[PDB]
């Protein structure tokens, strides 16, 4: 159990962070906040190796980076925002290499294909996007979410899962077999998702349900409700929304984050049917973004004073924050 003497609280982001990514081999993290900057942070030293600020007109974000993805060889940085764009870094070096427009609206996911530079994004504009990063290239258009989408991953397959927020599915992406899987579960806005293996994932959403899904079965697997709790008065209490969720690649754990003043570790069961509470970690604010560690050594929380997507709320107790979670 981590407590607050564990936790190494990074500081820099003027404003709430909205996501980061954990360098493959386990050296770096790349944070975006609503500063518009991404930072490059030493997760050894915890101190700051590269900044590229706010946007001779120097490459850069105009507006809040979304969403972030960093290939599986560490050579390539995908950042999407809402000016529409994604713009693609050499991560060792945080140079500036290619922009890809297309995107008709912010955009709000993006992951590598796992062994490849092929990247997947998603956007408010109801879309999903394949890239080609080698060859600076678009390469097609998918449609099916009947809303702005929320979210994106991958792992190594040609295919990717991803979050509808309103729309209420989590939709399968089968690209060279030209098909589309679509699930329908715990109630509400799906507002985070990741992949625990090739076959399963856990998603999060604003009625507080974390559910595990197979990509066999249209219904989730195991649903736990009201995961981080309730705020408010009997008979009419509130859940706290879950604004991100992590797995470890191939194992049984998952990390589930809101603003209920703890990430939440959680071990599935047997074939993915249960959702068991391992562990409360302490930590204030928004969990806008939670990432593990390639090693399982550690987990990563991008902390806001402000939920990742708007300004109405407001915790003044939290920190705009990376935060190295040893486990």
């Amino acid at each position: 159990g981590p407590e607050a003497a564990d936790i190494r609280v990074l500081r820099g982001h003027q404003l709430s962070i909205t996501c980061l990514v954990v360098t493959p081999d386990d050296s770096a993290i790349f944070s975006a906040a609503k500063d518009c900057s991404i930072i490059k942070w030493s997760v050894e030293s915890g101190r700051k190796l590269h900044v590229i600020p706010r946007a001779g007109k120097p490459p850069g974000h105009s507006s809040h980076v979304l969403c972030m993805a960093i290939s599986s060889d560490g050579k390539y940085l995908a950042s999407g925002d809402r000016s529409k764009l994604i713009l693609i870094w050499e991560a060792q070096s945080c140079q500036h290499l290619y922009t890809f427009t297309g995107h008709r609206d912010a955009v709000s996911g993006l992951a590598f294909r796992r062994g490849t530079h092929q990247l997947y994004s998603t956007s408010h504009d109801r879309s999903v996007k394949v890239w080609n990063v080698a060859e600076n290239s678009y390469v097609e258009t998918l449609f099916g979410h009947q809303d702005a989408v929320a979210a994106l991953d991958a792992l190594s397959r040609e295919c990717c899962v991803t979050a509808g927020g309103r729309d209420g599915t989590v939709r399968v992406w089968k690209i060279p077999e030209e098909s589309q899987l679509v699930f329908y579960g715990h109630q509400g806005s799906i507002d985070c998702i990741h992949l625990i293996n090739e076959e399963h994932m856990v998603s999060g959403a604003d009625d507080g349900s974390v559910a595990l899904w197979g990509l066999s079965k249209k219904r989730p697997l195991a649903l736990q409700r009201e995961a981080h709790g309730l705020r408010g008065e009997p008979g009419l209490e509130q859940p706290f929304w879950i604004s991100s969720v992590a797995a470890l690649l191939n194992t049984d754990l998952v990390a589930t984050g809101s603003h209920s003043s703890c990430v939440r570790l959680w071990q599935c069961g047997e074939g993915f049917r249960q959702l068991d509470l391992l562990c409360d970690i302490p930590l204030v604010g928004f969990i806008n973004s939670l990432k593990f560690s390639s090693s399982g050594d550690f987990l990563v929380a991008g902390v806001g004073q402000e939920h990742r997507l708007g300004r109405w709320w407001r915790i003044k107790e939290a920190r705009n924050s990376v935060c190295i979670i040893p486990l």
